[PDB]
């Protein structure tokens, strides 16, 4: 089993700066089998430059968990898994640093770097995700689906039921 | 045990429109135990106006199963469950109508509408899922670019390790 990973980050320095977005897909049987996505609130709030590059603003993160609470949850999403990322070296650096920094752990896991693999198989001039995607003729993707909406309406439900467990919620 | 669901359809007319997508999450003890999702090939092809609104293309639907296949499987995924949906009337009626059609069953099941709940609980100018999500602070609504890039990378991965 493999977990294909993509992070959003507070900047290029994996010592000092923080993971503000994690997305992931679990594969087995050559099949996507489930999914992980969260936003992560940074203890240092996000600079004008960061939002500018990422598209991610302080407001989107303002109400979200910390890596202290998200990391253990993401780890439970792997454990067994070979990591896979485009240019995995970077996300991976950020990953093991932050397992150290907050979880104490010394952590290592083998990864497959689609960037490096694509250099072995392709003959291309840029090895971007966009270039190998067109080069492979893969595609039309549809990322927003009925399921993503089911997932938010489900948080909506969940949230309502916590709200109605307090006596006199109707006032 | 709950199943929160969202459909895509070819249109709003109960007399002729079809369910071309099903999305469902199954919830027990305040947690997600399972997920269901398929596209469904319609007898009567999707219009361009439908393609534009739903994002679903004729090409995406060529290889897919038909309602006659999918409903029973999906009715298997349901079973017992209370159904939860936003603006529940349309989507529920549609389910019912189509179980009646392909399967001859007269079928009922209790259901919660999160749009009715928002109404007791919130007081907004709109009760669309988008306005309710903003209010309860559960946004940002449908930003998941990192999952998107991971799903794209997964597919490059799958392709290579089936290649060269």
């Amino acid at each position: 089993t493999f977990v294909v990973l993509d992070f959003e980050t507070t900047g290029l320095d994996p010592q000092v700066d923080e993971i503000i977005e994690i997305g992931a897909v679990k594969i087995q049987g050559g099949q996507i089998v489930d999914e992980y996505h969260t936003l992560i609130k940074p203890s240092r709030e996000i600079s004008r430059k960061s939002s500018e590059i990422t598209g991610i603003t302080q407001e989107m993160l303002e109400n979200k968990r910390s890596i202290e609470e998200v990391l253990p949850e993401f780890l439970g999403f792997l454990e067994d898994s070979i990591i896979v990322a485009h240019n995995a070296n970077f996300d991976y650096r950020f990953l093991r640093l932050w397992i150290k920094k907050v979880m104490g752990l010394d952590w290592e896991r083998p990864y497959i770097d689609t960037l490096a693999l694509a250099k072995s198989l392709l003959k291309l001039r840029s090895y971007s995700l966009d270039s190998v995607v067109e080069k492979l003729g893969l595609g039309p993707f549809r990322h927003h689906r009925a399921l993503d909406d089911a997932r938010v309406t489900a948080q909506v439900f969940l949230r309502f039921v916590e709200m109605m467990k307090k006596e006199g919620h109707h006032h």
